[PDB]
């Protein structure tokens, strides 16, 4: 009877709640990927100023 | 003085390429999630593309 495509629905339906959820996954990892790249590009800054307070020191030692 | 100095900042640099590396390669693992991401969002339109018909089907029955 037609309760069969009632059944398939609710199945698909069940589908798309999983799929969802898959994607949601999806939406964490990338947000804690991109901060492990917010940090990391944090560490360049870093290594960046460091090296200009020696690039500093350097260059004023060039003449003494 | 001046050499140590300039092995610090070569040192430094060698941190900085090896840093900018890792960003490549979060870079590169998050293209491939979002391309998986929108090709699961395919699937969502699919599934309600059927589900849309089977429901019109249904109402047509009731006719």
């Amino acid at each position: 009877g037609p309760q069969t495509l009632v059944n398939s629905l609710e199945f698909l339906n069940i589908q798309k709640n999983s799929t969802m959820s898959e994607i949601r996954d999806i939406e964490v990892e990338v947000e804690n990927l991109r901060q492990k790249k917010e940090k990391l590009l944090g560490k360049i800054a870093n290594i960046e100023q460091n090296q200009l307070m020696l690039e500093d020191n350097l260059k004023q030692i060039d003449d003494r």
